[PDB]
């Protein structure tokens, strides 16, 4: 996250850590048992933290869980990341408590202008490298169709949402990807892809989570 500020430990209890080793993308808990990220998260070998603010000091209020099975959307395109959502199922259920709790699911798509809040350890730098130890937050509105697809001519989709800010500044940015945008206290995006960070005219692009709830539910009702 870069131009953003520090959440606050466990203000954020939805937001995940994905675990190779190391932190490599944010994720959303829907349920004790399931996970949202982006499908250009997908590898194998994944651990699920939870409740986790400084993700390289044990803090006493995380969960470790490991992956037992990753679903990529079927018609997830890798070239024009169409489709950008997986879902991850935990090994086993999630406790939940004030520290670790899931984010509901939209029932209608968010508007033009809704301000969302936007998480992760990803970087914070838009020329440079520097990567945060707590999580960070920002917010940031929903922009139009028009602008979006003015920013990025040929490549938005019906599938995707610009949120953020045109002047640049403050944005999500790598490592961010997969986790959460949250607009009223529902998981409405998920990072996705931008032309860096926090560039001017180049807000970032998230995956429109409002267009997948059937698959998900289906998804979570057979597996
Ligand atoms: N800028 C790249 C990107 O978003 N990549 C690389 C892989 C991870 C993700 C990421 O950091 N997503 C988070 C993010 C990035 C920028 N603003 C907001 C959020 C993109 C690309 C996407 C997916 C796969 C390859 C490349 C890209 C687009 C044009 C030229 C080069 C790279
Ligand atoms: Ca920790």
């Amino acid at each position: 996250i870069v131009g953003g500020y520090t959440c606050g430990a466990n203000t954020v209890p939805y937001q995940v850590s994905l675990n190779s080793g190391y932190h490599f993308c944010g994720g959303s808990l829907i349920n004790s048992q399931w996970v949202v990220s982006a499908a250009h998260c997908y590898k194998s070998g994944i651990q699920v933290r939870l409740g986790e603010d400084n993700i390289n000091v044990v803090e006493g209020n995380e969960q470790f869980i490991s992956a037992s099975k990753s679903i990529v959307h079927p018609s997830y395109n890798s070239n024009t990341l169409n489709n950008d959502i997986m879902l991850i199922k935990l090994k086993s259920a999630a406790s939940l408590n004030s520290r670790v709790a899931s984010i509901s699911l939209p029932t209608s798509c968010a508007s033009a202008g809704t301000q969302c809040l936007i998480s992760g350890w990803g970087n914070t730098k838009s020329s440079g490298t520097s990567y945060p130890d707590v999580l960070k937050c920002l917010k940031a509105p929903i922009l139009s169709d028009s602008s979006c697809k003015s920013a990025y001519p040929g490549q938005i989709t019906s599938n995707m949402f610009c949120a953020g800010y045109l002047e640049g500044g403050k944005d999500s940015c790598q490592g961010d990807s997969g986790g959460p945008v949250v607009c009223s206290g529902k998981l409405q995006g998920i990072v996705s892809w931008g032309s860096g960070c926090a560039q001017k005219n180049k807000p970032g692009v998230y995956t429109k989570v409002c267009n997948y709830v059937s698959w998900i539910k289906q998804t979570i009702a057979s597996n």
